[PDB]
This record gives structure tokens, sequence and C-alpha cells, in this order.
């Protein structure tokens, strides 16, 4: 279960870098070099990396800073073969942003929000990204009368037209995605789940130029699941890019590797994408505990991806199963990808075997056979075929 | 705090007549004649009552036994001046309908939920009806294998789409209301919060006849901020009717009366659709304890309303109090209404002040007065002012 | 991975006997003879069943009827072989129960409640049972004012004693078991965790009869580590049985078959019965879900033991491996086991590596190795080592 | 509602102290000098004020820089007439304890963590004290192969014995409060609820030195009713001390000010520890949120002691009215107080009225009354009577 770089699996400089520091405790490990970073993601087997704004260049850098620390990024991606895809900006950590970005109360927190994420999207386009993602941890709420979240929504949609018509007129070749998550650190967060991002989303002027990137914890953060999540952004054709980790239930965002938390959503997960065909970035966005050194920081990287690979190969033989395809006939799988009334409207009205000579006794009879598929597919997962 | 029918509260059938059995219980009440609960409710000083096909008419009822069940029902609203403001499709009580109505795997099912959605819109129009509320309960699985979720929305939406085409080819004056729930009486339900049915209704064939049913305690099984649900929904002009209860948290849909549950989350949804104007029915999908008696059946209808009734009067002295207008400017809730940028995206990017030049340790220091303005809400609420 | 007698597997006649009617449906499946039950449970391999009061002798039977339900009853026991080791009373089907058993707030019903599970305990004992569970569904409350939790509490103990008395004057060879369930029938349910249970029966008059009954989905309804409640049970020496199953979060009680809902929590937890040497039931209080035939009911039930079984065998070969024990002890587990300060308080005080030399740099720069033996659990558990 | 000091209101430094630094931002406030603190607050009408040991003397500090601090602090109580009834130990933000205190696998830091522990007691009776909590924040695990929980509660028992043999051979009058919390900042932590901390203290040698610290938002995020959880606690005679705050439902620790949150459950707490003549602290350990500058630190303060008196007040006239009284009885709350059997097991058995000849139907027809009585409940919250 070796990763190499065709399978797509990309890292945020923040991840393997968290310093474990946690509302409650100091830093357990030292600063990484984000050179350092790229090259160790390398030999791992990575594709790529991402990056905040402030992960590469620290905040308040002169310009000629930025452009040393860029030029040293640059190099390490040179040296390395490591791609770039997604970028995203900051507007979390300084307490400027203690109210939000795009949706502040104070509009002039707005206009810097929006300068600084300008400034990153020209910046991410240099280095070949082709996803800009906007998490709004801060735009939100602790308390009701803080925030009137019709103005909020207007503020976020003015934000992201704005956004859009800066890339249109720059011509550059980028896509956003909106990442949802539906608390923490506000006590409420503004669209909270892939669906309140989704319908949002059509409301933008161009909405063509938006998607989603769904995170497993956070959908779970709400007790939702994951897969049905997916799912549906697939079906709308907003899947951009996703983040990949694990969580145990609802509580704080854990940030678990991939694999750990609910593994069996994990394994419907790997189904769905890789039945769907999607060709995205396989990015984890994890945190190593702060109870591990470098060592343990590296070995958690590593088990992302190779329980990808595990889980890849486990849904790829249960699909491939001449027992497992005959026991989704028994459960009329088939028949749930045929239209219901092909036939049309008036058809479906004076058809008497869709009511009147319906015998709804027999239908209810028939058993849907799902726990012996679903014990089929415990046996895929866990090699005991 | 006596309500009139002025104010609009309606009540389901089902909700005063729930005879109390729950998965570990018999009923602990007999069943009520519908004429009954008309008559009843109408002297508590509700506006109207509401009905699933299968509450009004019991399964199975010959075409001559439904008139007498519709005739009887129509003297007693004639009677009483009550309306009928909403109806709705059980799709969920038959065993028939046990993987789901208009998601179920076997496509015969699929086509008698949707003849049993037809005659009932027939009859909810004659009847006055000016909403129809889908909740699709039985819509989701247990297990991952057992419902491609893909395939289920598409079959969602082309069930919904015949449905539009159906009240349009009659000349209906009726609009479809979706109802979101994460989950019970199905693992998993389809389409589980406010912000996945919106996503789902723009990928109709004729969006404007869909809107949104959300309900207090679904929601909140989620862990969501229900406020912020409806502010969204209102946004998108969605907000076609609404299901008011409480409901303690994340569990089992409990079904409270109005106001009990989370009463803060209360007092910001009644500021919120008293200062939207929304003018739709004030609906109660409530069940009162299996505890009680018929005595306490009305008791805790009339608390629905009185509850609501005070939580009125309460965020209308709170909006109208000049020391709560203050501290609303003290927190910038009107810059939040100003937009961003009206200059234009170009003046922004030209505009020194929103980056080059920005003070931001100077708008970091800023307070924000949240807590002042929360306290204020508090006072008010409790009537400690 | 076939199971015999010999495993302990037990089964309630209400699990496989769930006619399938929840809080919005009818029954989907007719009601099983409890003697069909006893024989089809032994040709899957069980060892024996559990009951109700009510599962096997009708409400309301004469002692006629009675005495043909139990005779029928123990003649197909003879003729499998299958065991009886637990049986339990139901307080809370039946309307009189609708405020509780022996936390009723009405004097008469707490009586009642006594008399009949006093009659069940000689029945159990005739039987052979050597554990007689209590789960008290329906003590609690929705509202506040209902139920005065210190009364509560008095008349609990006071029941609870009681039953101690009889058992010991009666010369019994009987011990009790609570099962402890947060909510669900009502808002909140005393005693609503396995540390709620086992503080409560420090209290009793004879503490050394009763024990716990925790249920895997019930701690994880209030989002609890199942594995690490059932440690602290069994630290106590108060693990008496145990109830098997799945659960996918804070959601409805779903009594999913084990192996169902989080698997790693499954496979942690038969790695603690094991190296415990847990030597009691083995006993699944699931349903097989509404969706299923009679051919799904017993497929669901043969899936309970299967997944026992992989998960033994993962687990066992888990704690062999010696590359997992290497982990361990660089994890530091074998320090842990080791005692703080065997050489006394006076001996830590004057101990100056302790505090006063004590390097705290170093010891915080020691990586804990948490990770690499954790992924070492997950390929285990996969079966890719 | 002004609050004086025979309130008992207290708070810990670390509350208005803290500088708003949590996982995804920096700190938005300055430091705080504990001088200041104790004068601010003492204004406000506190009765004193709490602290941990690194609260107060900075981590590293020497024993004359320790003798400094502690000075100036002394003064400042006695100019202000403040006292200190609790103190604590911080076991948690030093890197060292990143796997835990008294439960750390390795055995060195154990030994530290004890002489940390028992130098402030010996300062926290110095300065009156006469609780010591303990908060095994870090005491836990993110995986399940990292802590034999079995071995851990030996560990945890093994350091409150010696702290108790500490405390007994100097003749302290001190007594240890243990204060639970499910998880954050570790997956899951020991002891997660007021259940679990009761039934360990039970296997202490000297169980009569301890009792519980129990939070409002501890017992919340396991969704949890708080109430219920405290009537347990003084049911068994161990409410030493306790932690008011608020929370929203299940999520990260969010430690809102005493009334925000759920209000209907602060209530109901207010009711009871004033019921039951509770006589302890009551105690904030809440964070002002860190959108709010140092005037919103004092309003958020003042405002956990307004909400307190507030409820006390609606509390005691909910008790005091007759029409209150008179529906306590008709839910039969006087019943619940009576013995079920002070007659005894043999006159209980021989009560033909108790079972033989009890009208089961009869009794089940009897509502309970508890809406209305609920609703007399809300009506006086809201002080709508
Ligand atoms: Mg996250
Ligand atoms: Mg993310
Ligand atoms: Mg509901
Ligand atoms: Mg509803
Ligand atoms: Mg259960
Ligand atoms: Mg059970
Ligand atoms: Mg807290
Ligand atoms: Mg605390
Ligand atoms: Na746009
Ligand atoms: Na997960
Ligand atoms: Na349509
Ligand atoms: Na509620
Ligand atoms: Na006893
Ligand atoms: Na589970
Ligand atoms: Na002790
Ligand atoms: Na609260």
């Amino acid at each position: 279960y070796q990763p190499t770089p065709e399978d797509r699996f990309t890292f945020g400089l923040w991840t393997v870098g968290w310093q474990g520091r946690d509302p409650f405790g100091d830093a357990t490990r030292r600063a990484l070099d984000p050179v350092e970073s790229v090259r160790r993601l390398a030999e791992l087997g990575a594709h790529g990396v991402t990056f905040h704004d402030d992960d590469l260049i620290p905040f308040g850098s002169s310009d000629s800073e930025r452009e040393e620390h860029v030029k040293r990024f640059r190099q390490a991606l040179d040296d390395t073969g490591m791609k770039v895809p997604m970028a995203t900006t900051n507007l979390f950590t300084h307490p400027v942003f203690k109210d939000g970005g795009f949706t502040a109360n104070d509009r002039d927190v707005r206009r810097y929000a929006l300068r600084k994420t300008i400034r990153n999207i020209d910046l991410a386009v240099e280095l070949g990204a082709e996803t800009y993602v906007a998490w709004g941890g801060r735009e939100g709420a602790e308390s009701g009368g803080a925030k009137d979240v019709r103005d909020a929504l207007d503020r976020m949609k003015e934000a992201f037209d704005l956004l859009g018509e800066y890339v249109t007129s720059q011509g550059y070749d980028i896509r956003f995605a909106i990442e949802p998550k539906p608390n923490e650190p506000r006590g409420d967060i503004l669209l909270p789940t892939v669906g309140h991002a989704l319908a949002f989303i059509e409301r933008l002027e161009r909405p063509e130029l938006y998607g989603v990137n769904p995170e497993v914890g956070h959908e779970q953060m709400a007790g939702l699941n994951f897969p049905h999540g997916i799912a549906q952004a697939l079906w709308a054709g907003k899947l951009f890019h996703i983040d990949l980790n694990g969580q145990n239930g609802i509580k704080y965002d854990q940030d678990l590797r991939f694999g750990a938390g609910d593994l069996r959503a994990a394994f419907w997960l790997v189904d769905l994408l890789e039945s769907a065909g999607y060709s995205g970035p396989r990015h984890f966005d994890f945190k190593p505990p702060r109870t591990e050194d470098f060592d343990g920081v590296w070995a958690s990287a590593a088990g992302c991806m190779r329980n990808y690979l595990i889980l890849k190969e486990r849904a790829a033989a249960f699909r491939a199963d001449p027992e497992v395809q005959e026991a989704l006939r028994a459960s009329r799988l088939d028949e749930l990808a045929r239209p219901t009334a092909a036939d049309g409207l008036q058809a479906l009205l004076d058809d008497r075997s869709a009511f009147e000579e319906f015998d709804v006794d027999a239908a209810a009879a028939r058993g849907m056979a799902f726990e012996r598929l679903d014990q089929l597919a415990m046996d895929h997962l866990l090699g005991a075929r």
C-alpha cells in the first residue's frame, strides 16, 4: 500500500506543521520550515501541498521578505516535483478577524479581508493552484443579537461576487470552493453544512465559479452522514475539492488522521469517490496529535495515505464480487436507477397498476435484503471473505 | 396573552390527536374524532388545522366512506370558521413505505407513492390549502450499500418535477414545501437540513413552486441554530411554512410544545419571524406527552400559543427600547447592513485605506460590545428591565 | 467464523422477535412464537435466550395459560440445549407505567411494579437465570417540575433494597444488573450512564448483589467511549452482563447488529472483554431493521456473532504481534502499570528527582509514539499486516 | 438585582483573565494583573476568587519571586475583603502534561504532577481555601491502545489516596472536589461525567474527603440533564463545589456566562440549589468571548451574577405560589416523597391491592397533569403570571 504522486495525495502546510497549541495547552513541537515539509512529504509519496497565505509568508512581512519566502518555496517544489493544487486565506487567526472577515460588522475589516484574499489569489495562480478554498471560520456569532444573518448573507454574497469579478477580469483559471463547518471557533458558523453552502452558491452572480470543499469531520460535528453529503455535492456538480480526516462524533473538531474516527464512513466515502470518478486532489486536513514528536508526525501523515489505499482496495473488491452484484440486484439497487415514470404524467395517472389495482400487501411483504448486503460489505472491509 | 384567529395559529390533526404510542409503549389516550379536534381547537383560539390524508380518511376507505369523512369535516370547518391552510401525505406509516415512497428501491412503490400524493393534492385544493408539505421520513437508509444517493436524488427530483407538472396542468394555486429532518425513523434521511433542501430545490424544473417547511426540533437534532437556518430560508425567498415545537438537544425527535426546549432560540426565532414580516401560518407540529390525559392535551396546545404571544411581546419590547437601539449601533449592526464595496472592485483595489494604510491593530482593539447587548436581550426576555 | 454454544452468545426474545413498529410506522413482520425463536437461534449456534416477562407470557394471562406458555418454552429449551442466563421485567410498555415503575409518582403503581418484578424473579430462578436485569426506561421526565430527583432516587433505592431482601430471604443465587440509558422514551432517564449506575449501587443496602448491564448504543447516545466505561465497570468488579449492538452516534436508539455503528469501538471492546477474561454471556440487544423479512432477521442475528468472532481474532493477533508488544513499550504502557509511588508519601516528598531536579523540558520532548501504535491497530483490524 | 458578598459569588482568575487565545486565533486582550482582577471583582459585588497555581505564580518562578507574588495578592485580598474559597492545580498547560498528570504513561511525570499539586495545597491552606479542585483535563486518550483504562484508574486512585494521606498527616481542613468533563482537550477524558466521578470516589481509601465539582457546560457536552446530575450528587452528599456557566448543546466547551445557553436548565438548577440549601460558593467558570474588550469582560462577569439573582427570584416565586403548590399535588409530587412500602416486604407480598386486585386500567387512565405544571413554571420564569 505504497503511495505515489499519481494517487494525488496532498497535505496542508498547517497539518504536519501544527505545533500542538490547543485551547488548554502550549505548543509541544517546534515550528517546521515549509521547505522541510515539502521535502519530507515528497519522500512519503505525496503529490503536493496547500497553504494559507500566512503559513508561507509570515504576517506583516515586507515585500522583499515575501519575495524571499516565495523563492525558497518555489525551489523546494522544483527540487521535489511537488505541486500546489489549492491555496486559501487565513481570515481567522489575527485579532482583527475576531468578528469575521467577509461578514465582520465593521465595514473597514470587511474591505481589508477582501484585499488580503485578492493578494493571495494572485500568488496562488502564480504557483499553479486550480482551486481557491474559503473557510469562513470566524463568520458567525455566539449570541443572537450580534449578527443579523440576512445582512451577513448579503455581505457574504457581495464578497464572493467581487472575488468572481476579480478572477474573471484577470483571466484566471481558478475556481472557488467554500468549506462549511457548523461551529468552532464561533458558537455557530454561517453556512454550517454542505447543504447550506450549496444553496448559497446558487444565489451568487456566477454560480459556475463556485463549489464546495467538504471536510469529513465537519459534517460529522453535526451528526450528518458524510458520504450522503458528498453524493449530493457530486449530484449537483459541485465537488471541487475535499478535506479528508477523522472525527469521533459530535465534539470539538479533532482533525484525526484519515481512517481514524468513523471507519465504516471512510469505507463508504472511498467507494463513492472512486465509483464516481472524482479526479481532484485527495487532500488531508489533519493534525498529528500533540502527544507526538516529529517521528510521530510523519507516521501519522503516512497513515492517512495508507488508510485511503487499503480502503480503495476493499471497496473495489466489494464492487467486483459477483456475490455482491447478485445481492445488489436482490435489494433492487438496479430498480432505484430506473426512472419512476418515463412514460410520463398522463400514463401514470391512467395506470391502474399504480394505484387502483396495486397490491400494497404483497409489495409490503417483500424484504429488502439490506442486512445480508451490509454483512457482505463488512466482510469485504475486514478482509474476511 | 389570549390568541385569536388573526394570530394564524394552526395545528395538525395528528398533534392533539397523538394517542401516545412510542417505540417502547402502547397508546395512553383514545383516538380523537377529527370533528372534535376542530371544535376544541377553535374554542382555544386557533385559526386552522392541517392533515395528512390518512389522518382524515382511514387508509383503505372506499370512495363512499371517503365522501362521508370529508363531508363531516367540511361541516365542522363551516360551523367553526376554521381554515385548512396546509395538507400533506402520509408516506411513512404503512409497511409498503418501509424503504421510502419517492425513493423506494422498488419502482412500483414509487409509482404508488406518487398516485397517493396526487389524490390528496386534489383534496387539499378543494379544502382551500395554499401549501402542500412533503416530509420524506422514510427516504434514507440504515446502511451504506442500500441506497445509491445520486440515484435516489434523481428519483426525488423526478417525483417533485411530476408533482409540479400536475399542479401546473390543473391550474392549481398551491405551492410545495419540503420538510427536512436529519434522522428518525431512518438511520439517515435524505435532505437532512434546511440547507440541503434549499440546494435540492434549485435543481428542480420549476424551482419557483417549491420552498421549505423547517421544523424547530429537526434542525436542533443536528445541533444547528434554527434562527440562522430560518434567516437563510428567508434570504432565499423560500420560507413557505414553518413547524413550531421544542426539542432538548441532540436526541430522538421530542416534538415538545413550543417554548419548551431551547427557550432563547424560541425568542430569537419569534424576533426574526416578526421582524421579517413572515405572513404564513404559525403551525405547531407537537405531541402532548403520553403522561397526559385529554385535559393535558388541551393545556399543552394552549401553551404553544401562549408562549408564542409572550415571546412576541418581549421581542417587540427589545427592538423598541432606545437603550437596545443604542447598543445595536455600539456593536455596529448598522455597519453590517451597509455594502462592503458599493464603490466597486477597482475602487477597492485602489483604496490604500483598505490595505496598505489600514491600521490592523487599532481595528483589532475595538470591542464588539456583544455581551452587553446580549444581557439587554436576556433582561427583556425575562421581563427584568 | 462459525459460532458454537461455547462462545456464550445469547439473544433476547424481543430482538429477533421485533415486529418493526417504530414511532412513525406499523409492524412489517408477523409475531414470532418464542418456541420458533429458540429453535432457529439454536440452529445458528447461539448458547441461550433471555426474556422479559411479557415476551414469554402475554400480559394478563391467567395462571393456567401462564403454566402452558412456560411448559412449551421449557420443552423447546430441553429439545435444543439452549439456556436462559438472564431475565428481566417489562416495566415500560403498558400505559400504567407511563410515569415509571419504581419511581412513578403514584404510590400504587410503584407497589404494582415491585409485585410484577418479584413474580418474574421466581420464574427466572426456575429457568436457571443467574442475572436479573433492570432497565428503568420510564424512570425520568420530560419537564423539570414533574420529578424531584432526590425523592425519585430514594424510591429507586427503596425498590432495589426490597428486591435484595426478597432474593436473600428466598435463598436465591441470582444477582441484579442495572442497565443505564440516557434518554428515550423519557426526555431524560434516571441513572443515565454506567457511571451514574455504579455510583447509585454504592448507596444500596447490599451493594454486592448489584452490578451493571451496559449497552453499547446507550453510552454512545451520550457520546461516551464505551470501552472506557466498560473498563471502569470491570475495575469496580461490577460488569455482571453486557448488551452488544451498534449505534451511529448521538440520535435515537438504533439497536443495530453488533459490529455496525462504530466499528473501531467494537474492536476495542472485544479486545478489552477478552483480555480481562469476562466470562459472562455475550448478549445481543439488537433490532433487525424493519426493511427486512424473516430471512433478513436470521441473517442479521448471524452477523452479530460473526462480527464478534472476526474482531476477537483480530484483537488476539494484535496483542500477540511482537511488533505491537515493542510499540506498547515504546509508548510506555508498561510504565502506566507500575505504581507511581510504592516508596510512599514521605519518600516522594524527599525525592528531589521528582520536583527540584526534574528536567521538565527533557520529559516534555519525549514523543508518546501513539500514532504508530494506532496504525498497527488499524492494520490488524483490517487484516493489512 | 444587585449582588453583595453575602451571595457567595466567586470567579476564577483565569475567567475574567482569559486573553482570548482559542485553537484558531491569537489573544485579543492583554494579560490582567491578578491584583487588578481582585479589585474589579470586589467592586462588582463578588465574594471571592479562585486560582490555579500557575495563574498566580508564573510557571518556573524562583522562591523569592513566588513570595512577592503571594504577598501582593494577599494585600489585595486584605484591601478588598475578598476571600479565596477554592484553589486548584494547572496539570494541563505545560507540554510535560501532554499525556496527563496523574495518569501519564511516564512514571516520572506522574511523580512530578503529585509534587506540583502538594506544593499548591500548602498555599491554598495558607490563603484559607476550604476546597481543592482537580480537573484532569489531560487524563485520557485519542486512540484505544494508548491508555489501559484499568491501569489508569489504578494510577488515579493512587494519586488521590496519596493526596488524602498528605492532608490528613498535615492536619489540614481542606476537602477535594473532582471536576468531570467528557472530552476536550483529550479525545475522551477519564471520569467523563458526574456519575463516573461519584463512582470512582467510593473506591478511594478515605471517600469522606472527596466530592464533585460539576460544571454546567461539561455535563451538557454529553447531552445530560445538569439539574438531574446535581440532584444525584446532593443525594450522595457529595456536592462540595459547583462551576456555573452556559453551553449551547453538544460541541466544544463554550464557557458562556451563566444564564446563557440552556436558560430553562439554569432555572431548574437554581431552584434545586436554593431548595436543597446548598451553602457553598456560587463559582463562575466562564470565558468572556474574545470579541469583547475589557468593558465587555466586566459586563459579562456582572451578567453571571445578575442572571443567578433573577432566576433565584423566579424560582422562589414559583415554589411559593399557591396555584403551583396545588398543581404539584395534582401531579402527585407529594406521593413521590412517601415510601413505597414502609409496611415492609412481607406486607407488600400479602397486599392483594398491590397486584391481584389492582385496577391497572383505572391507574393508567389518570393523567399526570405535567404540562399544566410546566406551563406554570414557564409563566413564572418569564414573569407572565
Ligand atoms: Mg477540521
Ligand atoms: Mg478543512
Ligand atoms: Mg418532529
Ligand atoms: Mg413537522
Ligand atoms: Mg438500545
Ligand atoms: Mg439493552
Ligand atoms: Mg468548561
Ligand atoms: Mg470548570
Ligand atoms: Na459571482
Ligand atoms: Na470520521
Ligand atoms: Na419542478
Ligand atoms: Na427547542
Ligand atoms: Na440492597
Ligand atoms: Na456502535
Ligand atoms: Na483516599
Ligand atoms: Na447552558
